């Protein structure tokens, strides 16, 4: 692979060098004849074994400990020798706290479909890796809810579970998000609810929840410690924040009744550092006002508002050409915007996370040799030409540490 | 080998044989990908001929007459001259069906579902620049068809020795002139301040206005090019206005009806087209949210803006997106009012879609990009957004090639 490769910024000429690129460990899914970034994701028994880890955990300590100015040091050398007596006798090791902190901030930092990463350092994580059972899981998740929400000033945090064994001992919280709303597929084949959720929202259903079948219901929290089966728990109230969604200028729009949550946390990513996998790692920060006010609410598989909105807008909804869906999501989204800022809970529009999002990968660039980005990913879901990543050339590859997909639980689970 | 690819609101899963017949490469590696790099970076009787009978085999598969009499017939045809001559001459079918499958397998292009209806004007005995203007001058005026836009495409002498080179050297054959002010801001249209200052540089006297339509230069087996202004009369425009705001008009904007890229090489068979300009007709976005608002272009959000009285103080107002749209109303509005084609991005993204079930079914897949397809504004509300798709490269095609005014040695 060439040593140094160019992207350009076609609004603004800027030319920077990638040299970051050498050190990815992971496949894209293209390959030199086909390229696959626009796909959306391109057994339990298996395990790292001995031989397949050392060189991942000797990858990531050489990484921690150039990261720290002691690459070669005494220190190091010593890090490394008890890191491997450790996978020597008991086949696996356990990260320090320095490591862990380390590990998940660049796990963060890492993510190319994240837009938001200028934040990747200011990171509170909290290490759960104690925790052996499921009101432990409850317990560290609600203290990690109330810390990360804050009374609406958000702070980015995430908790971490114990990492993976032997595979048959693997903690896993099965919601999406730590806070999500409920749907209900009915018997006339219409949804009330998140139809995005309707197959989890089942899976607590049959678990035993009983379901108040509303149109904006946190599920509950359904969580596995240590390989057993998960349990339900449901989350107090009063630590879920939620806003409703009204409009600075037509008055009706209260009328519709939405509210969304304030805090996105993602649950069922897998986090890796050095060949270690912690299936469990709850992760949160603030939203970017097109994740509720474009994807949550206007697309055809989700809330699906586009149509009502328009009705109360008076707008003629024959012809496409007139623009009568573009024009009601633009309303909704700054509906969004206004209510969250009106009740002070910490929210992003795309201008400015988009903007940041650029000087954060110049700077990277600078000091680190790049900003791996997904393109397809970044740009937000409207209005993409008007923001400035639209115009700015990416390139995409995985670096460790990293947040991956996993199975879904429910799919790979042996029930007790 | 078979790959598949997932629309995600409405689960239909298809599924892709046709990449496995690709042999030229995307730029993106097992470990990079290079999705959103604009341009990922002479030919000999050696390397000809294996392009050549590939080309010639597919021709004759897709006339379900592979190995047949006629079919052995051109390979052979064609191995006597690429011999003795370094090169061969496309037989018109040849041509045509080389032109149509350039646009098939033109992965950026959402217009694609209407690959087969392209009008193919032969152009390959011309030999001056005055010859090019004709035929230029005629692809105009039948693309054009009094609004009723027609697709078409002309195709000029191959590339022999890359020495006598025919060259359309603006990049479409209809644009507005860029003026670079004394005080530094540009007038008209910035994308072309550098071609419009070649034009001058070679006699053109510009009016110096907003919208004034830039000439053509066209080069004829690598001479010098020569300035040549299209008859008005076979240059349709829409003043643009709004339905619902009568101080649209006041604006004093307008476009022209016919996109027509002229910069781009046509390659069939191992045989390069330089010159072969190529037109359609617009998707209201092109105009409306790319050529008015990109800050780079006519960056006419703000004053927009102004006259909607929006509050401009804070990004999260959105001022951006509600003038955004606006002015993509007032673009398909006003081609319609004046019956002049166009397609908004939610018709002719949902006929992609169309066409990609199509090509699926009676081809085994359809090669999309996807950073290209999804419009440049409201993206999610299209889908195209929520569709998969695998991005490969299919020849004939439309390949990039540098600028003339990069390469011509003059005289
Ligand atoms: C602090 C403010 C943050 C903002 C504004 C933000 C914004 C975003 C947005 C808009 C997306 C696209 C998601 C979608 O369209 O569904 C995304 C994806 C992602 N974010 Fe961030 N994020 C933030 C914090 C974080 C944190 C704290 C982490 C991890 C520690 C993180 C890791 C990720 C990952 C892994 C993805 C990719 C998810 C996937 O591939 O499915 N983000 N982010
Ligand atoms: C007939 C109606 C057509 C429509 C509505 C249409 C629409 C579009 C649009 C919106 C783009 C993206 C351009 C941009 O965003 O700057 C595009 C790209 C493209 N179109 Fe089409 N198109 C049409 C016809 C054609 C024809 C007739 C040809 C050739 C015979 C063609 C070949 C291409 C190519 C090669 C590209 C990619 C250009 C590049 O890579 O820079 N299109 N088209
Ligand atoms: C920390 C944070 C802040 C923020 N503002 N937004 C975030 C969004 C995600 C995110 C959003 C969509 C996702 O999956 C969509 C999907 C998968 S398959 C069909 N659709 C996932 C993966 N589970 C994560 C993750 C973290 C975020
Ligand atoms: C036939 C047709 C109909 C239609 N409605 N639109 C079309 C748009 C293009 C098109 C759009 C962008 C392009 O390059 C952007 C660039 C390159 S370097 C900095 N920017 C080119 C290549 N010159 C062509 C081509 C054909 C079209
Ligand atoms: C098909 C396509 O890959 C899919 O719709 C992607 C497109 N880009 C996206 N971008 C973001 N931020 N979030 C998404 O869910 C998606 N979905
Ligand atoms: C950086 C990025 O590749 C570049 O801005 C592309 C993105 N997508 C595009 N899509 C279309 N249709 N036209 C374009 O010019 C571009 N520009
Ligand atoms: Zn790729």
């Amino acid at each position: 692979c060439p040593r140094f490769l160019k992207v350009k910024n076609w609004e603004t000429e800027v030319v920077l060098t990638d040299t970051l690129h050498l050190k990815s460990t992971l496949e894209t899914g293209c390959t030199e004849y086909i390229c696959m970034g626009s796909i959306m994701h391109p057994r339990p028994e298996d395990v790292a074994t001995k031989d397949q880890l050392f060189p991942l955990a000797k990858e990531f300590i050489d990484q921690y400990y150039s990261s720290i100015k002691r690459f070669g040091s005494k220190a190091h050398m010593e890090r490394l020798e008890e890191v491997n007596k450790e996978i020597d006798t008991t086949s696996t090791y356990q990260l320090k706290d320095t490591e862990l902190i380390y590990g998940a901030k660049h796990a963060w930092r890492n993510a190319s479909r994240c837009v938001g990463r200028i934040q990747w350092s200011k990171l509170q994580v909290f290490d759960a890796r104690d925790c052996t059972t499921a009101h432990g899981m409850f317990n560290y998740i609600c203290n990690h809810v109330k810390y990360a929400t804050n009374k609406g000033n958000l702070r980015s945090a995430i908790t971490i579970f114990p990492q993976r064994t032997d595979g048959k001992h693997d903690f896993r919280v099965w919601n999406s998000q730590l806070i999500r709303y409920a749907g209900y597929k009915q018997p006339d084949g219409s949804t009330l609810g998140d139809p995005a959720n309707v197959q989890f929202t089942e899976i607590c259903i049959q678990q035993g929840w009983k379901p108040p079948r509303g149109r904006f219901d946190v599920l509950p929290l359904l969580l596995q410690a240590n390989g057993n089966d998960p349990e339900l728990f449901q989350i107090p109230p009063e630590l879920v924040l939620e806003v409703p969604i009204r409009h600075p200028k037509f008055e009706w729009f209260k009328d519709l009744g939405l509210k969304w949550y304030g805090l996105p946390a993602v649950s069922n990513m897998l986090l890796e550092i050095g060949g270690l996998e912690f299936s469990a790692c709850p992760f949160s920060g603030w939203y970017m006002g097109t994740e509720i006010g474009v994807r949550d609410y206007c697309d055809n598989s989700r809330y699906n508002i586009l149509e009502e909105v328009a009705k109360k807008m008076n707008l003629d909804m024959r012809k496409t050409s007139s623009l009568w869906k573009d024009q009601a999501l633009v309303e909704i989204n700054i509906a969004v915007l206004y209510s969250f800022q009106s009740d002070k809970v910490t929210i992003v529009d795309h201008h400015s996370a988009t903007e940041s999002f650029i000087k954060h990968m110049e700077n990277e660039y600078r000091c680190r040799g790049g900003c791996p980005a997904d393109w397809v990913w970044i740009v937000p879901p409207m209005s993409g030409s008007i923001t400035p990543v639209f115009h700015q050339e990416m390139l995409n590859y995985r670096l460790t540490p990293s947040f991956e997909y996993q199975p879904d639980p429910w799919n790979t689970h042996v029930w007790k």
